[PDB]
């Protein structure tokens, strides 16, 4: 139908956007911390701890896929990247503190990604 096709370009516009917010979260990563999953052969117990792992090469793939419905979806997923490493690694550690540094910035460009939705719809 027109209307699946009208629907198909709304998600292909708002994944072309939540591309761009991606790239934007992931450079205030320059230490490229949590670019990948965490690797469960360095670290065997992570799932023990862990039970929904996040990175953002695994949000690109969802991504690409056209796998996030709206942003909220997308949130989700950033939030996880963040909220894992901050119960996982100690206050004192790199980890921690790099996560922090990512909630911080990310917040702003989150803040007009959700203004962007709203307004263009």
């Amino acid at each position: 139908s027109m209307e699946q096709v009208a629907m198909e370009l709304r998600l292909t516009e708002l994944t072309r956007l939540l591309r761009s917010v991606l790239d934007q979260l992931q450079d205030k990563d320059p230490a490229r911390i949590f670019a990948q999953p965490v690797s469960l052969k360095e670290v065997p117990d992570y799932l023990d701890h862990i039970k929904h792992p996040m990175d953002f090469a695994t949000m690109r793939k969802r991504l690409e896929a056209q796998g996030y419905k709206n942003l909220h979806e997308f949130e989700e997923d950033f939030d996880l990247i963040i909220d894992n490493c901050m119960k996982y690694n100690a206050r004192d550690t790199v980890f921690y503190r790099a996560a922090v540094r990512l909630r911080d910035q990310g917040g702003v460009v989150l803040r007009q990604a959700r203004r962007e939705v709203d307004s263009i719809g």
